[PDB]
């Protein structure tokens, strides 16, 4: 068994350890050629039809980089052959959990499918971590390139979705290993730099960030008796960039009007189809969509398929799903009505969702009238990765003349013309009725909306 | 209106309205879920690409090489009916790819349903009038001013050739027309300069050759009483260079020897599953993987789909399909035995297995266990230099067409233009197998006084 | 005929006649021997472009948004003659510029020459001017159907702005002026290939897709004048064009070192000054400092005077000869701390005396660098997108305003500020820790922000 | 002194040695600022604005990661910090050598200039990193970090220039794959090659085809004829082929573009006419023409394209021939190309073939009649850098099965398609006197000239 080098045109050729490409050659990971990491994003960007699998192999190709190189400039670390595997490891399984159309899955169709959960991709990736180990004989592999499966395992996870010192996998002398591929004190971490460079290779839209440099620059030092790792006080104008750059292809890319009204059709026809569809777990029982997150052999096979699936049945039970489906095809979408945000400093909240096609219904400013299931109001919350919080007041600097020395560096102390919030939230109207005469009168229940609560006139 | 669509690899399209109630049919969405480079994904993981971005790109730049030569040569009289006809066929001319793209007619096709003769081209004519006759395209066609009965025979003859002026579409005065979307002359179109940028930039590999600058030097000239696209003589040594690098996409990513053996494998897999899976077409009647070429509603729905419709099977009577699948995910995967040189025709392909089975070199195999594959790498017509079926002018004679012999560009260039590659792998996997098979091998290449 | 160039920004640029005629001059061509970032180059070693290929690219961009103008809205009248009035302006706008850049116009006439107020702009009118009157121009004009009194004239407008106010094209066709220098809001072509060309060789990617800017402008009436609108849609893609401008400002044109070796070069510059002599018009003698009062000097004076220094071996250029050798040593002078507030042109000369007068070895005036830095989103205190005009889909010929609150909370409060870096000339242990001493109490003195 | 980093729109952020800084902060070094790398390409490409420094600075970062990438495969070679910084340094330093132009200066002025003497920029670059190292206090320097200067020194001259039974001092044998990174004269696969490509590329706007950091991936060091060599996996050699075809075409497209070559002619010219003329104070003020230069590293590191602007700035009546040719290039009143043809002709006899052209007499025509002092006459050698020898069958490679056995490829076991000659010779001809009537006959001399010695009809 040797290393195998695989060509990714973002960052050229990654090499890949035997141990990883045992955990790569899986169904578990092979999953991830059949997700798009973009969704109904594909359906606006043409050149966004990159999966999963390819983001997956990058992050773990980066999380190698950034640790290897805290290793070179430091070696009374002890960075080990032990700890780059296993941060490559969670790199490379980080994203295990995502289901068909990814953000979709789990921001839209199962909170609306089974309220009563609590689900995140990030659970969903630590147990098909779990799945992926146990029914591939990964155990004995890891031991032979010298890991210790019950530490490292748990290490592993520990890095994906997280937890006096709350960590077993490794001690507070390696804390730093937890702030690379899911960073839960500020959100830089090399997750985010392969979805950046990679998003916009595909999207076509060009990327600001130069992880490259980000990574030559970090060090590693003590805070608050941890190790963690540090950016060069220099590179703090860098950071606030990213951010930006990140509110900004979710301002054109991730957000669009139309890539979300696809997003909406899609687990609308989901919804429909969820009583009728059936998916083969363990010992051959039965799973639907929305329960297939239960079994993580049913979800091995629950992929960007299912909506094929769907568009191609004859079943009647499934016509409902299935017409929905094909209006997108024929691109009868939805129709975008208008854009508005709240002026107050609190937002809407997730338990208000559901009557806010009421309230835009209810509003009397016409011809046509119309009714709450006609709209469609889609909340979206645009942040820094942290609600109201600046992640820089959350990120540690050194200076070139002290580089053992961890400091702090204020929004005053950068620059006057950064923002003054981090959190906004933008509300979308559409309606399904698409004729002329509807979308006029849809306008005006939407303005008298936003004039009612005291939000934004819109554009 | 107008809807403009952004691509990493031309930027900002813009497209006609008659344009968009064509992309927006089952028929042309269909092609989001089929690879570009098919089982080149599974080696090249940035080749994630699909054939609908690409027939956008042949769109768009089929526009391109057209209203550029209009705005250079009013006295062409290209008009906006001529304009939109080319980027419908450039649009249109890859709908009839199936399942992995060049795997379907390339390897299943030819090994499902021998008697046949299928060309994915003839199936993008075949679902092109599927589609303007199921979404009322016709009346759309016309008015935005195309004629239609003379129209799609235009758009048809792009794709596939004429069906001793040979065409109906479109006289003589406008023969140009024709080698835009696909070229029969020389093969130099636009649907080269669209794959080549975009395998490019997804497979991550560079691409060497300037479509935007041989666009500014294209003009048509009188060639044999035709009017034909004419390259700026200067532009030779960049010709010559277009065909080294696609030669040279080939041998690097095309015919990987691993994404041959996956585009195999799967060729396998539909093979044993084409007697079990029924896909719905018209009148609800059934077809298999191999007859729903017959019927362009049914094929329709044919798509990489397939792959994990099969994969993920419980059905018994896909055991075999769905084993061959599973294969593929673990990447336990046929092995590679030795590669060779000698040309071997398509009619002897099938039989092929069986002569390497039959070497006797001084556990035994079976004809079942070998795959052997025939690579021909050209030049894109045989063993003839597509440059000399290139017409050029000169700066101060820009309506004078000469040709260029390959002794005036250079002597550094290629002797000949097509070659032959055999590969051999084996489908049993383990030690004592693939030495057997390597052994059968090179007596087989003995036997037939091979390198 | 017709010339291609190639570019590795634009790809193949087309060059009608007439613009190959202004291009083959030595008034154009001194360009080459500009870098666009000056000292930048001494820290970004990519950033060896010049003028000239900038030039050309902004003329190739003029023409691009002209001509789609045209195609979209043949109802404007854009003619020939207007295009190549855009190009010719695109091409000559930035004729004015001075040995390395920036750092001539911002920093060495200032110093050199209080009294004068110039601009590179006024340079590019005068140094057209000079290129038309000594290549027998006026007739080549002519010849290609340009009216050389009114198309010059219209040509210099679009340079310096007005010299209605405008003379060489009637307010039907404004909006013309809003191609090479915007005046109104700052968005135009010459920050486009700036911005796509100092990235490409500063090794920093650039997040503005002016292609799709171009593809989206639109011609209406706003306040009886035809002026070029943005799809309302772009509003975001705007901020975001000014938010990249402030940050190549801040890694590159205005990195510390970058600073400093302009301010060296200006230093050697100001010592130079009287003892240079570059011939000009009747053979009078012109000094580093004067050479912008005659154009025909001036066409000789490029970054070449900085070696013609550094080379010497007359005496007296030695301290000026000094100065860039240790420069070439890397003997740099040394940063000493960064503030905070405005801060007047009027008061820069005046920063070292008040530095050097903090009362907190002792340092002298002639030791310290000052350096006031203005970052601000192109007017100053102003957001310039409150100066932007937008169309709807739904109703392509009414222009409409959009205000910050209608595209984000997330976007700057204010539009300026200003940064103060003080360096030392004097770069020994003693000195430095001196020097830093002088600057934080000077800080104090006038109420700026305690230093990082 | 610590670590600098450099941000290159090539290599994106290089690490400098304190020791590499050292050197780079020399007058010596930061010349190469005012050399532009392709010349007179410059005026027909305007992106090429790129200069010889840049170019420097990423040889020594690539001869850096093909050393550093040897080391960390493979620690039995016994790679130290020491060999790291010799193989940079060496890197940094091969193009100190370069004149006003590059190219131009040591392929046609200096030949023109001087005919006597064999000058290379190589040679240049030897004896510039001989002055540059005893004017600026070095050898210190490198004993500071571990170099050993005797050995170190000629290790890194060796490095550029070739040796000054196993012919090297400054390595033995089993380093002896350390000689193939910055200037390989086994067959020309090296760092310096892979930086220019890229850069050039990046300039002028023309797209590379060659992936250096695959190639360095697959890089392993294996046992030739009792020498330790650098190998490529077997499986690239048709990369390699490509990699050669990329730098023929980038000589066809750019390099050798008509005018760029012109350009460079006119510019040479110009310095002939200005050589007697000009003074440059090298050591003890003793004072060098543009030609003499060569022979003072004082003196030539004052001698940069500013050479150019000194001549067409000036006033001096001795130097208006010179300033006319220059302005001459402004204006765009450039000599003109009559034609091409093709054979080799040797460098020996390319002074005389102006005259030979001069004296074609062709069948009765003939208006003007023309001098040899009226043609240029371009001899362009096109090859795969070793005249005629294909360069791969002086490649070693190695097999997945068996990493440390060397083998050879021959080039019919990689195809069929590829070329049957490594080398061709082509012939421009240009006239100084451009009217139509001059034109019309320097083309009617040129074309019984090619009669004459049975060339190529054009
Ligand atoms: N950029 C690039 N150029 C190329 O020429 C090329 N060829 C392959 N790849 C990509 C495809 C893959 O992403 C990666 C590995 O390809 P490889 O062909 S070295 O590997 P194995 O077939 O496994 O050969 P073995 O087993 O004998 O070592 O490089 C390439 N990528
Ligand atoms: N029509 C279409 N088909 C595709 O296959 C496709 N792929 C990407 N895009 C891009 C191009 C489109 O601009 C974008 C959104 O689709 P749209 O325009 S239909 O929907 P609204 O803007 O809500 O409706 P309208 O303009 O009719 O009022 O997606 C596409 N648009
Ligand atoms: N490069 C780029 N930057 C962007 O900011 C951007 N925004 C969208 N796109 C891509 C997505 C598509 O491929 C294309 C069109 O998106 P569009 O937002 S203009 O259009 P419709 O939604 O149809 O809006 P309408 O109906 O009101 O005209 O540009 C963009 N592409
Ligand atoms: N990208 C690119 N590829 C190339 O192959 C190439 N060759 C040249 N150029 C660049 C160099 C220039 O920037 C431009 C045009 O050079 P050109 O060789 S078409 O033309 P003239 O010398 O004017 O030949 P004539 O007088 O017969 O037209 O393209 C090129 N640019
Ligand atoms: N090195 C350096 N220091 C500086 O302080 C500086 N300031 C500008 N530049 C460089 C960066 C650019 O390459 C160029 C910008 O100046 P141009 O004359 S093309 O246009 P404007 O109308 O002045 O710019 P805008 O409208 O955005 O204010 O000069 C600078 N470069
Ligand atoms: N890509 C990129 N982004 C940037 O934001 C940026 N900023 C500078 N550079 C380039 C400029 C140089 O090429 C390189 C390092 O510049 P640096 O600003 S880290 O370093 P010193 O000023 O020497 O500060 P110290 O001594 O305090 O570490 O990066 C940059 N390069
Ligand atoms: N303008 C121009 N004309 C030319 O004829 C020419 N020839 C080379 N160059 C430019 C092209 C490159 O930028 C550089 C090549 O010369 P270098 O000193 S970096 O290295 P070598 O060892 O000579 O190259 P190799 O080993 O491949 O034969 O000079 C040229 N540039
Ligand atoms: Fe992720
Ligand atoms: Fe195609
Ligand atoms: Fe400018
Ligand atoms: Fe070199
Ligand atoms: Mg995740
Ligand atoms: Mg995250
Ligand atoms: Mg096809
Ligand atoms: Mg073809
Ligand atoms: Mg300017
Ligand atoms: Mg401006
Ligand atoms: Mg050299």
């Amino acid at each position: 068994d040797t290393m195998k080098v695989i060509n990714d045109p973002i960052h050229g050729h990654i090499e890949l350890h035997p141990l990883l490409v045992r955990i790569i050659d899986t169904p578990q990971f092979q999953r991830l050629r059949y997700i798009k990491q973009l969704g109904g994003g594909y359906y606006v960007f043409p050149g966004a039809s990159h999966n999963r699998f390819e983001h997956s192999l990058g992050v773990g190709y980066l999380a190698g980089c950034l640790v290897h190189a805290l290793g070179e400039k430091q070696p009374e670390l002890q960075i080990s052959e032990r700890d780059v595997l296993c941060v490559q490891i969670a790199g490379l399984c980080h994203d295990l959990g995502h289901g068909p159309f990814s953000a979709m899955f789990d921001g839209r169709f199962i909170p609306l499918a089974r309220p009563e959960v609590k689900w995140t991709h990030e659970q969903g990736s630590v147990m098909m971590f779990e799945h992926l180990i146990n029914s591939n004989g990964i155990k004995p592999v890891m031991e032979q390139y010298g890991l210790i499966p019950e530490e490292d395992i748990c290490f592993i996870k520990e890095q994906i979705v997280g937890p006096l010192w709350p960590y077993k996998g490794r001690p507070e002398n390696k804390s730093f290993l937890y702030e690379i591929v899911s960073n839960k004190r500020n959100g830089i971490d090399v997750d985010k730099w392969d979805y950046f460079a990679r998003d916009c290779h595909h999207l076509g839209i060009q990327n600001n960030f130069d992880y490259k440099r980000f990574i030559k620059f970090a060090r590693v030092c003590e805070v608050d008796n941890e190790l963690r790792i540090c950016a060069r006080d220099k590179e703090v104008g860098n950071l606030y960039d990213m951010f930006h750059t990140r509110n900004s292809l979710h301002r054109r890319a991730y957000q669009h009007k139309v890539g979300n009204i696809i997003d909406t059709m899609i687990t609308d026809a989901f919804l429909k189809a969820d009583d009728y569809i059936e998916i083969t777990g363990a010992g051959g029982k039965k799973y639907r969509i929305s329960t297939a997150i239960d079994d993580m052999e049913a979800y091995t096979k629950l992929t960007d398929n299912i909506f094929l699936e769907i568009l191609y049945s004859t079943d009647p039970k499934l016509k409902d799903a299935r017409e929905i489906l094909k209006q997108i095809e024929y691109r009868n979408l939805f129709k975008y009505v208008g854009e508005t945000q709240p002026t107050g400093q609190i937002k809407i909240k997730r338990e208000d969702y559901e009557s806010l096609p009421k309230e835009v219904a209810s509003a009397k400013p016409l011809d046509v009238k119309l009714k709450a299931e006609d709209f469609i109001v889609d909340v979206i919350n645009m942040d820094y990765g942290m609600q109201e919080k600046n992640p820089i007041d959350h990120v540690s600097f050194y200076c070139k003349t002290a580089p053992n020395r961890a400091i702090r560096i204020t929004k005053n102390q950068v620059s006057q013309l950064l923002p003054e919030k981090f959190a906004e939230q933008l509300i979308r109207v559409y309606c399904k009725k698409v004729d002329r005469k509807s979308l006029y009168a849809a306008r005006q229940y939407f303005v008298q909306w936003c004039a009612d609560r005291n939000f934004t006139k819109p554009q």
